């Protein structure tokens, strides 16, 4: 106990097809775990209800499935917040109550449901370490608890209790470990508290802020001396700054970040966390709210400066997810133009896309920064075969970089240049020094019959209409 | 302890051959578990003594096997009630005593004997859920306990104890789970009490009543409005009524059942069961005794009606079992006529008969209702090859629907029409628009020599003589 | 050998489970060969759902866009052409190769069949596929095209029959000892012969060929074959003389032969699948491609028994009768409580029998009643408020990226 607050989550999903962005896949149902908390609220994983079209909740002792409402989705922290109108669902359950951030080697008990099973499952372990990690690959890294108990579909989203019967967070199945390694994570209470308090204040999820920099350790003493650091000072060198984090352009490459909100940062980027414990300084940042300001102290040209910087969320050139929105696409003459995101790469190349995708794309995934707030990697995804595009059918996942001499910044820009093209020819500059040339008049005329052939409702996603 | 009341059941079985209904299979012995209770009584599974010709009981500390008496067999609840004349068997054992219906996640300890072993085995688990389930496939669904401990031959029939040393029911091996899933059932004490009290009152088993209806949920609000339901009312729509449950013909299709014996029924067919627990409304029905009456409240034509309905057992067109009776058959000219039951289908098509039997038969198994109290599905089972039936040898498991223009209602009817046939020809209308024609005089004369060839004692089962 | 061409095929095939969509393009390579009359021969399965077939001659650098002339589904043969005259100026190809190959056992022997058991499919004997497609099938296929100017398939006698091997059965129906044949069990209502033939007729002969008690006719010395072989040799629209015993008398009918109309069609000749949607209820018609797409290759065991019964045993009672099901329910507030309805037959709409998909779609459009009441199989009903159910449809289509509430054939 209290087992009666631990519910099963039935979710009907309607996933976009990122490879065929005019399609939604067949409806399917998934089950996971979740739990009732104070104030007529239920907590589960964000991944358990992504692309939801209906959510239902089932208590362990009753056949009845209750229609639920999704209140907010925190994708970066993998939390969803639900409610239920039916008062019968709430009646007679004592809500889960939250405990303090656990100590290492503290006992933890994870309560949930097996895969495809409707009976309670109970899994035991210890907190093996504190960690900063992504809950969505390629997305912002947050505080987490690592536990020596494996988590699998089913129990992820159930509560994790300390020996005092208090919940210390939401179970989370590891993305980077095989199920037999018996390692799992718990989304901890300060992350949970960040997400609920964020919703309670803004009536919406507003994300987790980042500073918008990459950094390099300062552990070599000649490096420190050569940039004016006094022998008591320590910190990290700024390698690069996101062009699209404008509040951070007050910072500059090769600044030495000395402290953040007063907390002293070491040469390896760690800050003190608790007795005998050190953690990366990003936990100081991600515990703030988007829009919060932070005191950053740097060494610049052997002199100390202090900046108050408004913090924002990270904008990735190739986004880790697109918030459940439909992927954007545009078609002309059977050429399918779309943008590159992580779900696109996963759907095109499978689980190992970080090794099987084209190196041109991997470069941009691993290393490129967006140069503008609206920049997108635009590609020819595929060519829908037809007479108008004879000779081009082999083109797959190749960046479009220019149209009739003008650079392509994003998909909407390219859709605009194709619509307003008055030249005799449409000349696309592709990657690998390729060009695609189409007669403007005959290519626009060819589009409709291709749409029909492939049952494409429209030549573009609504966001471009 | 108290291990000394947990006995081994040795049973000699003489099973009918449903594929060759003139034969009894070779005697064989099976062992299972059972336990002594108050009043010179032993409890075991019904399946452990089906087709019994002798039962013996062995206590764990003594070589001696005691000749037992079968008092009653409750097939639907899988319980057999035995006694023993020898007073030495009873002397010095403290009888098992029964506890209350357990709560979810309560500890349960199952005591029995391994397969082919005569030493005590002890298995531990928790009650994982309350359930309504069939203990014989295709037979009436009853209250049961699901436990996270697997049960296998051997221990099924042993007692299940709560931590207070009280028995909360009889172990039961799952029909729908592989042994490695570690899931089993316990026939609970209110079912046990139903069966003993039933015997103690009628000097015989009288079964578990059903209402005789199929129903459809009422969870859609337009469905509810369109049939006059006020916003506070809830219940289920009657889809169909068994023709042979005449006390229920007072009900009518599209009645909305609102409550049963006062208990309010929800739109999903659940009723409250305990604190925070809901179960299907059939538990209200099957806890009554055959012959009991029940108050049923329906909405009919937007108006409330209340009926007092005498409850009876379910009569299935294709019966789930035939109570250990011998299967009926009738032979003429080497044509073997028999009726279709579940044991017949199992013996003809194996464990997967619900996928391997002819679709014509599966339809009737899954969906047909008996149209009369004595209706039977009659089939040609096989043709015993002989000159008189040349050209017909391939006919297998095909329904007989008419004889000389008259419909076949059951096997006895067909046996009567063949005996009193005065026409020159016997013309059987079979399924798939086939006919079998035989010269009446020569076919009746051919029968005896076929019986002899196949060592068939008689042309019919005794029930047709 | 310079008349053996390479055949690149790009396929776009429908989703029978989601009939508003087309699966992703995929490509096949095959062979083919040129014959007389500006005509190219290949396999059917190698150009099924072709969106573009181009052809490439031996040793040539040019791929010519083809036009497929006829696809013979029942017999796995197709036939293409190319409008450019340069293509017609004056054994097959390995996968991924543009060079001719010439190859197991050949010999080694051992709608209705041709019955011969045991890079690159398409080439030139007859048409290989990967056995060799024989020439007695090709010629029927070609001569069918060369006559109808399209493919019409192979005719059938729309009857089921039972052997007449048992003496007493024969005597009871008046068959003299020398007479042999098969007894009609049932006749397809949508066959022309359902007029003139009757149940329990004994079919004795077909175009003067005597039919045995077990349904076979002579074939070669020492070998017989089922009489359906005779009927499949004819062409659609041909006449045939069918001689029967009825009430102990001999009658001979001249019957114009026709294509089989199956209630659950074995395929739909590459036409798109049809669907109709209202308030998230997806209605469609049961075909074998549907059952296969819904339930896998074991569909004859995993599909619901109600549908399996129709598939194995039902005859269409009308020429346009279809088996209409609720395929699935696209969940939305309008259809709350109905979401578990899957592949269940619709039998009536507001009291009136449903005969086919277009019929059902018409009744919904013209429904002026307050409620829409669908009688489903398993004695179920679906009730929706007519005004709000029609109003809810559009957003459900939007959510699922469905272009309209129905397939084009239902706009008709």
């Amino acid at each position: 106990p209290s087992m009666d607050a631990v519910v099963k989550v039935f979710c009907v999903h309607t996933e976009p097809n990122f490879s065929l962005p005019w399609q939604r896949k067949r409806q399917y149902s998934s089950g996971s775990s979740g739990f009732i908390i104070g104030g007529r609220r239920v907590l589960t994983n964000a991944h358990s209800v992504e692309h939801h079209t209906q959510v239902k909740l089932k208590k362990r002792g009753s056949d009845t499935k209750y229609l639920a409402t999704v209140l907010a989705i925190g994708t970066e922290c993998d939390i969803a917040l639900l409610t239920v109108t039916d008062d019968e669902f709430w009646e007679g359950v004592s809500p889960v109550e939250f405990g303090d951030l656990p100590a290492l080697q503290d006992a933890v008990t994870v309560v949930g449901y097996p895969i495809g099973g409707d009976t309670i499952s109970v899994t035991s372990g210890v907190v093996s370490r504190m960690e900063i990690l992504s809950y969505v690959h390629g997305s912002t890294e947050l505080l987490g608890l690592q536990i020596d108990a494996a988590i699998n579909s089913g129990n992820s989203g159930g509560p994790a209790f300390n020996d005092k019967g208090k919940c210390v967070g939401i179970a989370f199945q590891s993305l980077k470990h095989e199920d037999a390694e018996n390692i799992g994570y718990v989304i901890p209470t300060p992350v949970i508290v960040h997400f609920i308090q964020d919703y309670e204040k803004h009536d919406k999820y507003t994300g987790f802020p980042v500073l918008g920099i990459e950094w390099q350790k300062m552990e070599n003493p000649d490096l420190r001396k050569s940039m004016g650091m006094e022998s008591h000072q320590k910190g990290v060198r700024i390698r690069r700054i996101e062009p699209t984090a404008p509040e951070s352009q007050v910072l500059k490459p090769s600044d030495i970040i000395l402290s953040f909100d007063g907390v002293n940062i070491a040469n390896d980027g760690t800050v003190p966390f608790r007795h005998g414990e050190r953690i990366g300084f990003s936990y100081l940042i991600s515990q703030k709210y988007t829009g919060d300001s932070a005191l950053v102290k740097v060494l610049r040209n052997k002199e100390i400066l202090e900046f108050n910087i408004k913090l924002a969320i990270h904008k990735r050139l190739i986004p880790a997810h697109i918030s459940g929105k439909p992927p954007s696409y545009f078609i002309v003459a059977g050429f399918v133009f779309t943008t590159v995101s992580v779900p696109y790469l996963r759907s095109e190349y499978g689980k190992e896309y970080e090794f099987d995708a084209p190196v041109k794309l991997l470069e941009k995934h691993l290393h490129a920064m967006a140069q503008s707030v609206d920049e997108q990697l635009v590609v020819v995804s595929q060519v829908l075969v037809s007479d108008i595009n004879i000779g081009y059918e082999e083109i797959v996942n190749t960046q479009v970089v220019a149209f009739n001499g003008k650079p392509v910044k994003n998909l909407k820009g390219l859709a605009g240049m194709v619509e307003n093209c008055e030249d005799e020819y449409m000349k696309f500059n592709l990657d690998y020094d390729q060009i695609v040339v189409l007669d403007t008049k005959t290519a626009k005329e060819a589009t409709l019959d291709i749409l029909t052939t492939h049952c494409i409702p429209s030549a573009m996603s609504d966001d471009l209409k």
